């Protein structure tokens, strides 16, 4: 069955410093972009919707604007790793990471960041 793995459940930041959280997926011998979707969200707000190989920044929450990227280096090592910059008090919560590429799966990270 399609997994999704986490190294990592808990992730703890200073203020003000930049954080990359990873999410693995199985990746057999090549990716194929029109099979993949990947969605990165926190609460209800949309921070990533990567959809058959484009993205929407109409749709993305205003809170993560210019301060969210996919790193797209390693897509094609099954590591879809969502990048905040400059981390700040409002990004402390639960993030969801799901992802849909020959099965489904998602798995749950907790941030928690401290004060300045």
């Amino acid at each position: 069955a399609f997994t999704v793995t986490v190294p990592k459940d808990l992730y703890v930041v200073e203020y003000g410093s930049n954080m990359t959280i990873e999410c693995k997926f199985p990746v057999e011998k090549q990716l194929d972009l029109a099979a993949l979707i990947v969605y990165w969200e926190m609460e209800d707000k949309n921070i990533i919707q990567f959809v058959h190989g484009e993205e929407d920044l109409k749709v993305q929450h205003s809170s993560y604007r210019q301060r969210a990227r996919l790193l797209k280096d390693q897509l094609s090592l099954g590591n879809a790793a969502l990048q905040i910059t400059d981390v700040k008090l409002q990004d402390a919560g639960v993030y969801r990471c799901m992802i849909s590429y020959g099965g489904a799966d998602y798995k749950r990270i907790t941030v928690k960041v401290n004060a300045p």
